[PDB]
């Protein structure tokens, strides 16, 4: 019934930072924001240089190894844990793995009420916006704008190639089930 | 004949920063980049917390007392210094005086090659812009949206309410002679 | 037997989030790091200017009130499982309510294997940390660099005034049971 | 007479900018900070991936190229102009070059009254505070730790070793001209 979880996916600077707060701004109940870099965040910054951690190539690619899997496994049970204890849960991802991704996310949550965000944005107007932005890392826009949603199934899809970040959170509260 | 600093002007949240940034990505010389955020950032912490310094309001207004005008009058004429000096420097900068502010900026500059460039946001939009952002202080965006433009003259404008900030680059950058 | 999560309590510029970060350099198997901070951070904006949620009077003072509460009682059921789930854990806070808070994280833990930190440092000292690293709102540091720890049982105590955070570290490490 | 400039020299992670915003706090009068770091921050991002920029091999060696160098003076000429005009500006570097930097600051300062401030920090204390910080390429701290100082003239050191910002802060303002 009342939505307990809302899962946001997109390629990095598709946006999915600027809705999360407008989400935050906008509901009404107070929910808690936790994402990929917030995890990264956490994770021991040797983890940024290492095998089974996650790092980035040249272009913007990334791949992430099983140490970094495992840890990342634990805190999605953590997060799906607070919501089982009442508190609003807001989690933008980037599946790098697609269809995959989903299902690994499935199986933490279990039966969960979730709300599934698809966030899409053109890769020409990503790599842009990840310029201004200021992102180290140049290439990972273009590089996730589209294989992050293949396969994927979304309760709700928010494009902000032409919608302003406000707007698509307003799309998405509006699906939200107190 | 060659431009020697290019100077932005617009309401907090108009895209100032981006712009700035895809500028210096998009420029082949390499452009130095300042403005009052890096001057707030230099001055002392308790200057936010004094009476000719700066203070926000609850809903967003600003003043700037004369203990701040003064230290940012040196720094004026230090970055006009640096681009006499043979540097390419970029300033974007809040005009809260409208007209009075350009003609501060004028007298400092000289006749210094300037390019002057207007960056507009609708408010409605900027204030969304804000609050995606995360800016401590909301109001600020709906404030400054319009007010600083008055009297204004500018070489370029640029306005991105629909328009990206690696786009309004390009528009300016067409304006910058080597 | 084995450590699965450490709780280090020490108030306002103690150090603690540099010896956080020391374990997490020192420490063999990989340690995820959350603490007040990271949960403030996680926490919508309008979360610090509420009644249920954080705010901060003028000389440094703190109260948190039931929204807050709520909240953070739900995080650290998350941090626990992530803990259970097989993920080391190491978090830092700041006890203002003494041994209270203590209790209401033993209430949490369960059996738990975990280890209590207490990370300790002169007032006078941490105040002057404060203004050095330039936090927003002095007099913190003062206020809780004792009662924060009255009534509060440790298994390790280290204290910064006269101690390197990568030495206080290699402390707490020595007491950590792989 | 009058102290216009402050000029810290120290290994990265010595605590120069914690004493200078302990300065700022300190001095009575309203002193703008700058340094190498916000240098950078004013730099196109492109310019830590380039030639006659910076950039920093694997163990935390750095290297200085023409570009760099180039706009680097025309920021010192700015600076020095800030000083000029009034403004009491504060300034923290890393003399590389050792005396050559410091002769380099001597061609811009002329005949302006400068306070040379030496701020020194055992290798491995400073190593230690490198990983506490978090700074993302360790093996600066250890690397600049000594040669920095090398043949460079102060008018007053500090050695934050053992002693903390805000008292090394004190010792620097005592010899601050009013």
């Amino acid at each position: 019934m009342t939505t307990r979880m809302i899962i946001l996916n997109g390629g990095s600077s598709a946006g999915k930072s600027g809705i999360v707060r407008c989400l935050q701004s906008v509901l009404p109940e107070p929910w808690l924001a936790f994402g990929v870099d917030s995890l990264i965040e956490a994770m021991p910054l040797k983890m940024q240089s290492a095998e089974g951690g996650i790092e980035f190539d040249a272009d913007g690619g990334v791949s992430i190894g099983p140490e970094f899997r495992a840890l990342e496994g634990a805190w999605a049970e953590g997060v799906v844990a607070m919501a089982r204890a009442g508190a609003r849960i807001i989690i933008d991802d980037v599946f790098l793995g697609g269809a995959a991704a989903q299902e690994r996310w499935r199986s933490f949550v279990g039966d969960l009420d979730v709300l599934w965000v698809g966030v899409r944005c053109d890769g020409a107007v990503a790599e842009g916006r990840e310029t201004a932005r200021g992102d180290r890392v140049a290439g990972m826009a273009a590089k996730q704008a589209y294989v992050v949603h293949e396969g994927v199934e979304y309760d709700v899809e928010v494009d902000t190639t032409h919608k302003e970040s406000i707007e698509c959170a307003w799309a998405i509260a509006a699906h939200v089930v107190p």
